[PDB]
């Protein structure tokens, strides 16, 4: 009585569209994949001054969602035998051997449990040598492996070690190995000149258009729906990338109701809304939390990740056994809680 594509479009309209007016967001792409059918919904403008509409070609910044590709790359290297998650970074970055950071293993870096790594690098750490200096000068604080503190330097060092183990710059790991293995055609660490007319302007909180170990990916909604498809259907992919994706799905420890996988955050499904919101609370995101072993290995589960830059917001979520996922991209930050709420409302109302 109402075709499925229209039902999903109506749900996105009801839950995501009001965010455009509420947060003065110029442009937004929302994608749903269900049962290997993709639905793409585009709103607004990728560049306000150019009156250029958001569309299937629009490139957005993923912010911390980029960590999902770092995690996938590490799962790939690990299953190609290039690294062990029990290895320390000094095995690959030789100038870190005999240093304090060489007590931390690669899994602990990937899952934010070094015990003394903040959310971001200091603002002055830009030179690739300044990164080496920062880790050479690093000293432990909390006991290694016991406290999760969400940290871009932490998984950044992990990505650096991954790239060294594959004898390539990290951006070439993604652009020449990981992105092609996932069938992504419009995903970049460095957006080529020929694609700059598709690169959305990011917009700051005044609606003004605005380091190499800062690993940051740009992508389109079709590519992110394809990435979600890969996470929903790892058996459809070659052995190496299949094992890579499964590696990112394994929960490693818990903080309350949240399971920390590689890059992905993992939850028992069905997940209460507040479980998903707790994962982005200041307590979880900004403060150290003691981690606990997994007790309940979730049989039925879901995964999500928020991401932001100064001018962009991202949310990705998927539920394997419901064969469904959703991506939201915007060229203006909106509160993480609003992304989670809107996606939760859509995913729970889509007819099964």
């Amino acid at each position: 009585n109402t075709p499925k594509d229209q039902e999903i479009k109506k749900l996105v309209d009801q839950n995501f569209k009001p965010l455009l007016e509420k947060y003065d967001v110029p442009g937004m792409a929302v994608g749903v994949i269900q049962n290997n059918k993709k639905y793409e919904m585009y709103y607004g403008l990728q560049s306000v001054q150019d009156k250029k509409a958001v569309n299937s070609s629009t490139i957005f910044e993923l912010g911390s969602v980029s960590k999902l590709f770092t995690a996938t790359a590490g799962g790939y290297a690990k299953n190609k035998g290039k690294i062990s998650f029990d290895d320390t970074p000094g095995k690959y970055w030789k100038e870190l051997k005999n240093t304090p950071i060489d007590q931390v293993n690669l899994l602990q870096l990937a899952t934010y449990t070094s015990g003394n790594l903040a959310l971001q690098f200091p603002d002055e750490v830009k030179t690739d040598q300044q990164v080496l200096t920062f880790f050479k000068d690093w000293k432990p604080k909390n006991s290694i492996g016991e406290y999760r503190q969400y940290s871009n330097p932490s998984i950044g060092l992990f990505g650096k070690v991954v790239a060294l183990s594959m004898n390539k710059p990290f951006d070439q790991v993604l652009e020449k190995t990981i992105f092609p293995a996932l069938g992504l055609k419009h995903s970049y660490v460095n957006v080529p000149k020929t694609q700059m007319q598709n690169y959305a302007f990011g917009y700051n909180q005044e609606n003004q258009p605005i380091a190499a170990p800062a690993y940051d990916v740009k992508s389109t909604l079709p590519d992110m729906l394809s990435f979600i498809h890969a996470n929903l259907n790892p058996q459809k992919y070659p052995a190496d990338i299949q094992r890579a994706i499964n590696e990112t799905h394994q929960g490693r420890y818990q903080v309350n109701t949240m399971y920390q996988a590689l890059g992905w955050e993992e939850f028992s499904y069905p997940a209460t809304l507040q479980t998903l919101l707790d994962s982005n609370s200041e307590q979880i995101v900004m403060k150290p939390n003691k981690v606990t072993a997994i007790s309940k290995e979730p049989s039925v589960k879901m995964y999500h990740k928020t991401g932001s830059t100064n001018g962009f917001g991202t949310y990705v979520v998927f539920i394997p056994k419901e064969n469904i996922g959703l991506v939201m991209l915007t060229n203006k930050r909106i509160p993480n809680e609003e992304r989670i709420k809107a996606a939760y409302a859509v995913l729970n109302a889509i007819k099964k």
